[PDB]
Order: structure tokens, then sequence, then C-alpha cells
């Protein structure tokens, strides 16, 4: 039993991200733009949404496993980390890892998936050494 | 104390195991021999299928030794295994080295599998932040 | 509300810190000056070691700004830091740009460290799944 995730469609022309099956970890995010990535090239692509990740959680942006195999699409900073206080637009750093074939992304194509998990907001405690702290 | 049910689709590989008690992952083996030229990728079978419980997610992470040593990565890292998936775990291996091919043989440890809780949030559209 | 024991192996770097209260990671610093030629990688010392609690995992993620602006990535992203690991955290940086080098300085923020719970699942072999 979870909470909600407040989401804004900055681009009202794209579908609302949704969970394709009940247990699926992620919701698909769409591209708000048309872009062509030549081999080895990247772009920062707008998804047309902003979210409010709850305090104590994190949003995580993962690549889609299909396009990964089929054409080599990946995310430079995978997993992209969406902090709880971030209210800006989610943008995805796509990259074409194929050596030869460009990748054409159309507005409205699914380009990544977004997960939400709890994160432990640890307090760091400096210790002189693991030995002196009893942590061998 | 959670159990992960697992099928050895390939009975000739060892069962994945957790090498030390608190290690986050269990290592997955390759069921095949593959050779990756610089910059090339392959979808490699592990020989196993799993049953990620509802409320959880399976995560396929690259191994650090091979990453540094030969440039071995995973295109879709972290590879996401949904609770509903009962097919074979396949690893989208890639050679990020510019010049040296990567050899993988059957039986090699090619990735690690983590299981975590996931928050199955209900998206609610709102006007603005 | 967890704590994380950390050692500064390199005493001349700032202790990692959490920039804003709910931010998922603490940024890790390079202990070294390296130039990464296009497509090339390097194992970069961060100057710290940690004791990830039992039942948890430390995760090393790339920084998003550097990822776009220059193509800096991490080959084993997300880097997996096991609870029993007491060595130095090292980051496997890789310049995924086709043409421009990346200069990394000592003191630059080069990755972030998240700590999450992990399910230390007991693998149990079955003949088949229930259909
Ligand atoms: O490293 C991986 C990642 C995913 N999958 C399988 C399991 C997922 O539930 C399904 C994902 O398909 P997508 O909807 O992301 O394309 O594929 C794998 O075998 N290995
Ligand atoms: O895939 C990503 C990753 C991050 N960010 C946004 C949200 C983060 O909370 C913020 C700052 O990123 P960093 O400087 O921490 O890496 O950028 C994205 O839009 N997409
Ligand atoms: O980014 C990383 C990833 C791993 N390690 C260390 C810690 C791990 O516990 C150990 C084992 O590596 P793996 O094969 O589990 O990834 O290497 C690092 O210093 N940095
Ligand atoms: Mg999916
Ligand atoms: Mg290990
Ligand atoms: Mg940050």
């Amino acid at each position: 039993m979870s909470t909600t995730l407040a989401i804004v469609r900055l681009d009202p022309g794209l579908p609302l991200p949704s969970r394709a099956h009940d247990g699926d970890a992620g919701v698909d995010l769409y591209s708000a733009e048309d872009v062509e990535l030549a081999p080895g090239r990247r772009a920062l692509v707008r998804t047309g949404v902003a979210v409010a990740v709850p305090f104590g959680m994190v949003g995580l942006v993962h690549p889609r496993s299909g396009l990964a195999t089929r054409v080599g699409l990946s995310i430079v900073n995978s997993p992209g980390t969406i902090d709880a206080g971030y209210r800006g637009e989610i943008k995805v750093a796509l990259i074409n890892l194929d050596p030869a074939a460009p990748i054409v992304v159309h507005r409205g194509d699914r380009i990544a998936q977004l997960l939400v998990q709890r994160v432990e907001l640890v307090e760091l405690v400096e210790v002189s050494s693991f030995d002196e702290a009893g942590l061998a």
C-alpha cells in the first residue's frame, strides 16, 4: 500500500505516464520532442512532466530494456536521480551506443521509465578508522 | 527472510548464490560464449528465471572488476525485472572499450541481481507546483 | 534516521555532505587529477571508505549535470557497495563523448552515494512456476 505521486503535465499533449501492469516497477515517460541521435551522440530530452517525489523517497530514471537491445539506446546518467525537493521538468540524457545506425525518437515515444523507492537519508558520522570504531 | 523462487532453465550452471551474508547481490552466470568487438552489444542468456514478489523489483547491475578491467557494461543498467515477469533473465552486455574485444564464456559471472522493495505509487495529475 | 560511518582516507577533501535535507545522495569527490580522452575510462579514488549497514546497500550514481554537459558516465553504474566492504570507494568514470576530452580535478564532485535497504533474498530453486 503506497502513497500518491503528484504529477504535472507541462506538456498537455502527451499522455499521462501510467503503470502498464499492477506490479510493474516503473511508469513509462514519453519524449516531448522529435530528435535524431547519430552513433555515439547524446541529447537532453524533455519528457513534458514534473513530479513531487515524497520526502524519504527518490525518483529513479531507468532505460527501457527493449530499445536498449534493439537499437542501443541508453541513458548517460542511468539511473537518473530525482530528489524529493525537485519540481522542475524531468529531462532524460539519451545516448546512442550503436556504432552505425542512428536512432530517431518521435514526440510521444516512450523513452525511459520512472521508479520510486524509499531512500535512507543517512547521517554521516566521521570515524578515525574502522579499527578504532570497532568496524573491521 | 524473503524468498526468491528461481528456475534453472539451464540445469548445467550452478545456482546463483550470495557470496557473503550481507552482499546486496547474487551473481548471474552466462549460459553462452559470446565475443564482443569494441562498441558491440549482445543479449546474453543467464539460464535462470525468477519470481520477483509483488511489491518488489529485480535489478540487474554490472560487476565492478570487469567494468574497469575490460570496459564491460550493460546497456540498460540497471536492468529492471518486474514482479510479473517469469521469462529468462537476459543481460544486454556491451563493450565500452575502444580497441580490445571482450570474451565471455559459458559459466562466467556476468552481472549481479538485487531485489528491493519498490513504491507502487498512484500518479495523480495536479495543476502546478 | 540511519547513520553511516565514513572514513576520510584522504584528509584534504571535504567530508561528503547532503546538500538539501531530502536529497537522495551525498556527493563524492575525486582525490585525483585525470584527463579522460574520448571513449576512455579510469578508476578514480574518492578518498573515502564507508560501512554500509547490514540489510542495506550503497549505490554510486552519476551526476546528471556532468552527464549531459560533457558525456561523463560510470561504466558499472549503479556502482554496488556491499555491506561488508571496507575498502576505498573508487568510481569507474568513462568519457562517452566522441571527440572532446574531460578534465577531472581533485576536489570536483564526481558521483553521488545513496544508501537503500536491500532484500537479502534466500534463493530457492523450483521445478517450475505456478501458472
Ligand atoms: O536486464 C534485464 C532487464 C529486463 N529484462 C526483462 C524483464 C522485465 O520485466 C522485462 C522488461 O521489458 P521492458 O518493459 O523494460 O522493455 O524484460 C531482462 O531479462 N533483463
Ligand atoms: O535523469 C534525470 C536526473 C536528474 N534530473 C534533475 C532532477 C535532480 O534532482 C536534478 C539535479 O541533478 P544533479 O545535479 O544531482 O545530478 O536534476 C532530471 O531531470 N533527470
Ligand atoms: O562503484 C563501485 C562499485 C564497487 N566498488 C567495490 C565495492 C564492492 O562491494 C566491491 C565488489 O564489486 P562488485 O563485483 O559487487 O560490483 O567493489 C567500488 O569501490 N566502487
Ligand atoms: Mg516495462
Ligand atoms: Mg560480489
Ligand atoms: Mg545532488
